[PDB]
């Protein structure tokens, strides 16, 4: 699996998952400096205030 990295509107960067991870998230959260898009491989655990989204194919978060 490959999926984006990059934050917010950054210019696009991928990374390469390790064996056997399906898929990719796109978490996005607000604080004092603004509303933040972190993206990366996997599906970490929803935390309360995060919103998250999870998908399971190539490149999916963008």
């Amino acid at each position: 699996r490959i999926c984006f990295n990059h934050q917010s509107s950054q210019p696009q960067t991928t990374k390469t998952c390790s064996p056997g991870e399906s898929s990719c998230y796109h978490k996005q959260w607000s604080d004092f400096r603004g509303t933040i898009i972190e993206r990366g491989c996997g599906c970490p655990t929803v935390k309360p205030g995060i919103k998250l989204s999870c998908c399971e194919s190539e490149v999916c978060n963008n």
